[PDB]
């Protein structure tokens, strides 16, 4: 063990949590990703998700902060569902609720009346094939005004998908319910693959972890094969590739940390760990956050297979005319990239 490198874990997790804690807003939200004249910046999305990754902190100023989200969460009452969404102006979404419901644990009101109301409300997305679906039509249809989406198909936005199933699954009252959809929907290399993601890693650990927190013996091959993947997917050099970041996500490479924590035995496993751990801390920016690289995509609102579009172009990147749909944003505050990492790396320092 290089005590060096465990000094370094604690000095770089601690300029990350000071980076994120001096970048909330006027009220203390978490605010990242933009949709320009439209959608605008999320808020409760983001607070709910980085609060949630911040609960692994034993710090007393971080307890108080998730306190605080929570607070801020249970101000945003407006909508009658009792759910919440990407922002204000957006109608509830499964996705923003169920991180909202794992910071309400980490506060210790997941028996809260609000909890219990955005859980029942959770239980309207659940799909005949056994998965959730981020939007119900009606909420979604109502808030967009887009002439060319008025007559569309939004069964792609409305149906099942992998990515809000997995997070919804680490709510202890849906992880049974859930089950059957997250085992059958395995790819065959291993890997999940999400909706609203690029990065199957994120998709691909947050199941693995509904997985292993279910604790049946069943689900252990599939566990075993989804680390196998990110075993895969690490490179030497302690990072994961993508076509956009060929010498390494900080995104992705931080959710396959996670997924690696699920075997603690496997030599090979504890040496990747290590190797995307080093690659981590030479890659965190002066301010103690990361890179940003959580890419958010949005398909059309009638495609049940994002995984199948080969047109995705970054919205940033676009010259002229452009829509949402078919593009990626970005998290251009780098809160939820650096909250990820951070959360990934106070995980993982034990096993070092
Ligand atoms: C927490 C979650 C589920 C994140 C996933 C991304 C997500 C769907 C954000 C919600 C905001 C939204 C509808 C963005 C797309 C959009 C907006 C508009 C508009 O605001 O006018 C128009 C579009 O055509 C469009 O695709
Ligand atoms: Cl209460
Ligand atoms: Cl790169
Ligand atoms: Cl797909
Ligand atoms: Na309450
Ligand atoms: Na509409």
């Amino acid at each position: 063990l290089l005590y060096p490198k465990l000094n370094q874990l604690s000095n770089s997790i601690n300029a990350a949590v000071a980076f994120l804690l001096e970048a909330r807003n006027l009220e203390g939200w978490w605010q990242d990703f933009n949709f320009p004249q439209a959608a605008s910046i999320g808020d409760e999305w983001v607070t709910a998700y980085v609060g949630t990754m911040l609960a692994t902190l034993p710090y007393a100023h971080v307890h108080e902060a998730l306190m605080q989200a929570w607070e801020l969460l249970k101000i945003r009452d407006h909508r009658p569902t009792g759910e919440w969404g990407y922002n204000y102006i957006l109608c509830g979404d499964a996705d923003t609720t169920g991180w909202a419901l794992q910071l309400a644990a980490a506060v210790g009101a997941s028996d809260s009346e609000r909890a219990q109301q955005a859980r029942a409300a959770l239980a309207t997305h659940l799909q005949p094939n056994g998965g959730i679906a981020t939007f119900a039509e009606e909420s979604i249809r109502a808030y967009i005004k887009v002439p060319d989406l008025a007559n569309v198909s939004f069964q792609g936005w409305c149906g099942a998908h992998t990515c809000v199933s997995a997070a919804v699954a680490a709510l202890p009252e849906f992880r049974s319910r859930l089950h059957d959809y997250l085992r059958v929907t395995q790819t065959s290399q291993g890997n999940w693959e999400g909706y609203w993601w690029s990065d199957h890693e994120y998709t691909t650990a947050l199941t693995a972890e509904a997985l292993a927190a279910g604790g049946q013996a069943a689900d252990q091959p599939s566990i075993e094969q989804a680390v196998a993947w990110g075993l895969k997917r690490l490179c030497p050099q302690g990072f994961v590739a993508t076509s956009k970041h060929p010498n390494g996500s900080t995104f992705a490479t931080a959710w396959c940390l996670r997924l690696l924590l699920l075997n603690t035995v496997d030599a090979e496993v504890k040496a990747a760990r290590a190797a995307a751990i080093g690659w981590l801390l030479e890659q965190q920016r002066p301010n103690g956050s990361w890179v940003s690289s959580a890419y958010l995509r949005i398909p059309y609102p009638f495609d049940r297979n994002p995984n199948q579009f080969p047109h995705w172009r970054y919205y940033d990147e676009i010259e002229g005319d452009k829509r949402f749909e078919g593009s990626i944003i970005f998290d251009h505050n780098s809160i939820f990239t650096t909250a990820t990492v951070v959360n990934s790396l106070v995980k993982a320092a034990p096993m070092l």
